[PDB]
């Protein structure tokens, strides 16, 4: 057959946080969950295929 | 057959937050939770396929 | 047969908190939730797919 693949994967932000089985104090504690920012981001690419004939072709 | 496949995964913000058997005293505590900002984003792309005949043909 | 995939995924915010067998005590707790703000965004692409015929033709 013949496959084209292209794959663009720009931005990722992941962010994990677990805790198991605690059994703690915790006292005045600024700053313990997460922050995610993206500022202005311009995502301005170009992408062609300037491919031939596809499928099945006879003479 | 043929494929053309042409994938654009931009922007991706993931959070994972968990807590399992927790038996704990919490005070006074700010920022605990998950912020997520985009500030202004343009997304500006161009895809093309300049692409031939597809399916079956016969002469 | 032959395919043409074009794929686009732009935006995407995720957030997953949990919590599990919780047996706890909280006091004065602010900013514990989730936020998302998606500011000003302009999605100002082009996918254009100039293609050749499709099916089935028989001379």
């Amino acid at each position: 057959g013949g496959k084209v693949q292209i794959i663009n994967k720009k931005l990722d932000l992941s962010n994990v946080q677990s805790k198991c089985g605690s059994k703690d104090n915790i006292k005045h504690v600024p700053g313990g969950g997460s922050v995610q920012i993206v500022y202005k981001p311009v995502d301005l690419s170009k992408v062609t295929s300037k491919c031939g004939s596809l499928g099945n072709i006879h003479h």
